[PDB]
């Protein structure tokens, strides 16, 4: 049954795995640091390696001045063997977390961290490895997806994503923070891959602030931005201002509606279009 | 102070295994507990009876020559409850998925629950379509499920963004070539819903698309607004923002801008006159 | 290797032990285990792990509260494990907490809510409400989500999908039923005031207009600002289910201004309705 540590002092009661490089060599980049592991039983054997565990592994070769190390987790699918385990949970030495469930990599990719270690398993990748560090990257085949699962129960299904602007920092020491700033956005876009390379946003909603803010003047406005054929800049297009206003994003520019789709009528309490 | 360490001095791995089987040397089963580490505290005299928070590793599927498979969650127990109450919410599906289940989000009765598939089956009239296993990130939580960007200055720009990111190509076979966005290229938000038999597909939602493919000058988007009408269950494009900055309407003759009781209040264009 | 067996087909797992000082009950943030790498250097290994997995008490033990939470810590490439990052919390209330390189001070290791974090950083302010609700990225200036679609064969189709529906996962009847209105899905900003945060001041929804069956499913888009001078998101324009695009009140929103004209409008009837 039951396999235990105490500390009954009321120091803790850890484990630890300690691994070395050949010939008492420094550990090295992506070398497997230690592990846990459920191997399950086939009928009269064990598998011969776990089909689900936790693993550490070494960023770069170990030094004085670095002792980088990263995790995953590597689960198996049902209906298949151990050959086929998915490292689907991968926690960068950076500190993103990449997500990368059965049938998005090849198992040669399993050891792949950061867009930076990506962009060379994979030279024809090239992907801004400033994105590094920035959170939570997800790849699937085709249809990488988020799924907001929403019961009412009692009151309303109101999933959200909300982006949560202020000034300041929390990496320091001072701590301070403080009121949201102009400039500050949040953008919801794609990227893509040109053929050289991947590189900013195309096309985009974004949610920005109209002003510094204070405890009663909160502006926003929201953008529309397009590349055009042709271009290779994201231009802001329509967006509706702080005062509500709909407006495009320059004077004499964007028409509403073209020849062949054209606005069935317009309502305006004005009957005069103001030139 | 009190640490256990394994070693491997050669510079082999040093790796622990947890070992199950099924009841009488039989084969272990789909779900069956085949590991876990698990902190047990101390209550003033005892430890809990179980761990309060703790790494499982289950079967998916029992096992077999064909089926190795297996599965991870994570259990945490709430400020304020025992471990009666404590809560899968981190489960990493044999498909990859990850799932992420709150307290108050499901019952424990659920808490075997690794994808839509097997939660249709827990919970027959939830019907969701399983196409979306392996997809990534599902997060389940009590009316409000949420992602919170949460994005400090410093000294720069607070710009919390949402970004997809379009090629060809594919990391799953041993080629990888990888290359330029493709058309019919499409980054949708947007919501599905239960009709009171099944969900299905988005009925609202706003698109950003590739229109055209991508080479390294010409990388043309459009963003598009879509609706479905009252008696209806087909989404519709209404308005876009085209890759030129046309605002339009989706369709030839079909879509008003303003109605009767909800008229713009002045028109700012140029061209004083409509053109028909 | 090392392994634990049990060979009669109960499960055979792993405990770590801990207790308080003196025999007294185990406390909050107080690390009740532990599993770790700890790497060879040349001659030795590390001091402390450079990748772990920490079991940690949330509330002092109590016969009413067993509270633990999990994080995980890596060790960034060119660091040691002085500046180690607890990037990954999964907090006692079950949202997952994403805090890479850079985005909180060591200090602030076992933040693990809102409530902590207000706590730790008492100008933060952020509505305590929003714990339990799920994902929670903080990262320096541009926390993000990256969707990494390839082809292969079919469509690039990343997506983020909101799944409305009646009824409750919670309880043992588990009713699931139809959309129900003032359904919404929110996709906006928040952001400190100078005082504190509190709800989204621009938004993009995406609503229900209407209660859903098997035969309609209506929706709406609607955009929301906020007007320099107010602390009120309000609707501005809207795509309705009909494909009406509107602004969301009669004669208040204008379309184009004074130095940001329309160049050409296009529709089929050359008459305004007003």
């Amino acid at each position: 049954c039951s396999f235990g540590i105490e500390n009954t002092a009321g120091g803790s009661a850890v484990f630890h795995n300690y691994t070395r490089g050949a010939s008492n060599s420094v550990t090295k980049n992506n070398q497997l640091l230690g592990g846990y592991g459920s191997r399950p039983w086939l009928g009269s054997t064990y598998t011969e390696h776990s089909n689900a565990a936790l693993h550490f592994l070494g960023a770069g070769d170990t030094s004085a001045t670095n002792h980088g190390g990263w995790i995953r987790l590597l689960v198996t699918p049902k209906g298949k063997t151990i050959s086929d385990r998915v490292p689907a949970f991968r926690l960068s030495d950076n500190g993103d977390l990449w997500l990368v469930p059965d049938g998005a990599m090849h198992s040669d990719l399993g050891l792949v961290r950061s867009i930076e270690t990506l962009n060379a398993a994979v030279p024809r990748f090239n992907a801004p490895s400033i994105q590094d560090g920035r959170g939570l990257k997800i790849v699937a085949p085709q249809a990488p997806e988020i799924d907001l699962i929403a019961p009412r129960g009692s009151g309303a299904s109101a999933p959200a994503i909300r982006a949560m602007w202020c000034d300041g920092s929390l990496a320091d020491t001072t701590r301070y923070i403080g009121a949201t700033q102009p400039g500050s956005t949040f953008y919801i876009g794609a990227s893509g891959h040109d053929g050289e390379k991947f590189d900013s946003m195309r096309g985009s909603v974004a949610i920005k602030s109209a002003g510094g803010w204070g405890p009663t003047s909160t502006p926003t406005q929201v953008v529309l931005e397009t590349c055009e054929s042709g271009s290779i800049s994201r231009l802001p297009r329509w967006g509706v201002d702080h005062n509500g206003t709909l407006m495009p994003m320059a004077d004499n520019r964007y028409n509403l509606g073209w020849g062949s789709g054209r606005v069935k009528q317009v309502y305006a309490v004005n009957g005069t279009i103001n030139t």
